[PDB]
């Protein structure tokens, strides 16, 4: 088993890593709309989405996967209201992939964050 | 990787799908109260709680997996003063065979639902 | 596959496992900070949070798993502004190994509990 560390998303600061790869599978940490740099954008409900997706695509690329083998993500949201909006963003990535999904809205995300995405991801 | 498409689960409609098989498991996405032909259940939380595991059986069928290799469930649940009926239902289920679970109450589901379950399975 | 039993947390009473194993992982169910002997934690927050890893604990090491083969954490928790005092206690027990994770503030808790974790282990 490994860490994956990739300076394209933001930094894990803390007892954690931005994601393991375990057998052929690769497990991400839940990703919020913070750029590399460790600051929350602050733009609409969609650039906040496009973030995390950037995020996701730069730990999945260094694992070795991509949203082609991604096989399961877990979508939490401030706002059950904004899903149409995230749901849009979302399938510009999962386009003729579409991995299994559940999405919940929660009480509160880190850094009071709009929309967290956690994925699993096969390892080619 | 294969993703799980049956009539007698709600369809798809969107980014995502039923549930994928990945190596030898089998990951759903969170099942609702909602029939196949997109309705939301009305009736009482074990009613309700029926539909979901009649969707739930459906998508593990379709899989070529069971309730009887149900490895991990979440379940996802709108009030807990509610999740004794839940788990009644639940466990006609997962009564001899009893999967890894984690329940927790949250703000609010997809269409307002009372409960939504996701579930991993072996596919022997 | 097969489920994991053990004396050493409390015990899972109903339709689940305090465990599975399937093929070489292991999936716990969410703990919380009861005792054994079922008496929720007497104390603040860290003493909570450390009754859910000697849960932990005692479910991985009967599964032949340790905090060294967790790949990904999910922590629940009641109030997001206890975090800081949960992941001073995490990061005590995931030193020497640092998992994926994601934290979320849920509406409430089995038995009102301040924190629930779950984890997903290789069996080595």
């Amino acid at each position: 088993t490994k860490a994956v560390h990739t300076k394209h998303a933001p930094a894990a600061i803390g007892p954690y890593s931005q994601g393991i790869i375990v057998n052929n599978m690769f497990y991400s940490s839940g990703q919020i709309p913070l750029t590399p740099s460790g600051e929350m954008v602050n733009g609409d409900i969609k650039e906040q989405t496009h973030q995390v997706f950037s995020n996701l695509k730069a730990v999945l690329e260094e694992a070795g996967a991509s949203f082609e083998t991604v096989v399961k993500a877990t979508v939490f949201i401030a706002d059950m209201e904004q899903f149409a909006e995230v749901n849009e963003v979302y399938g510009q990535y999962f386009d003729t992939h579409k991995p299994a999904r559940s999405c919940v809205e929660v009480a509160r995300l880190p850094k009071d964050a709009l929309v967290e995405i956690e994925v699993i991801a096969l390892v080619k």
